């Protein structure tokens, strides 16, 4: 404004006062929340990286785990084909002893019939030895 | 030289001088607190982590843990069948070999009343004949 000169002059003064005050600290804040910043950023990177450690920890065992998981199966997988070769190596094996047994029963027959023949046999025999005595009397 | 007019515009221009310098800093102070703040965002989310996926591990280990022990028993079970199998053909091979040589037990014995009887033949026979001379007398 066109007034008077020399009054202004107080508060300009004192406004220059202030502004160079009031940055004067302004640098001294955005001094701080620098170092600041560049603590976490240190700090972020520290754990950030702390976090790729785990990833791979983490990765690392869920393999495995899976890993656990298919040689499990296997096994599991390979039993269970052992356990088929031997139901069936039952199977034959029962198909085996009943035959033997089968044959034994029949033999045993054969062996009874042969055994009876023998008898009749035996018998006719002694009933002839005494024929001759009979005849070597008179 | 201290003359109000003078003065009383070098200051008007010292003023805008640092009017200016001060909305200049005014804004770095802020950007430089954006930055920052915005990073302890980074660091929470980061650990809003640290402490789940330290989780998940943790959890695994258990887990796995246990799958370990299970699939154990299983390489174990199988080996028994294996065993039991392997045992239990010793057996066969044991009962084969016993009742296959007693199969020749029986061939000896066999020839044996086999020769027996051509004798039986050879005598019987040849003392038919003999019995037969007689029968002219």
């Amino acid at each position: 404004a066109a007034n008077n000169p020399a009054i202004q002059n107080i508060r300009l003064r004192h406004e220059n006062k202030d502004l160079k005050a009031r940055l004067e600290n302004a640098m001294e804040v955005a001094g701080r929340d620098f170092k600041r910043a560049e603590e976490l950023e240190k700090a972020k990177q520290a754990l950030e990286d702390q976090r790729k450690d785990l990833e791979t920890k983490l990765k690392e065992l869920q393999q495995d785990y899976d890993l656990a998981k298919e040689s499990t199966s296997w096994d599991r997988q390979r039993l269970e084909k052992e356990l088929e070769e031997k139901k069936e190596a039952l199977e034959l094996a029962i198909d085996q002893a009943s035959r033997d047994y089968h044959r034994a029963t029949a033999l045993e027959k054969e062996l009874e019939e042969k055994k009876k023949a023998l008898e009749l046999a035996i018998d006719q025999a002694s009933q002839d030895y005494n024929r001759a005595n009979v005849l070597e009397k008179e």
